[PDB]
């Protein structure tokens, strides 16, 4: 039996990248503008 | 009789390749993507 356990654990898992990061919540797509306006 | 039943019995069995395992349920054939859309 210790032969067929290893071959599912091994035939369940194929493919999963890991990938240890998720996603970043700091986004900055355009930076903070600071300036005025007057008529 | 004893010899003959026991060639009966081979006789039958020939080719048959046991291969404890059927096939695995998990598949992955490309992972899962986790991403957006906007316009």
């Amino acid at each position: 039996a210790r032969e067929a356990i290893a071959q599912m654990k091994a035939a369940a898992l194929a493919g999963i990248n890991s990938r240890l990061f998720g996603l970043d919540g700091n986004i900055s797509t355009n930076s903070e503008n600071t300036e005025r306006h007057t008529a």
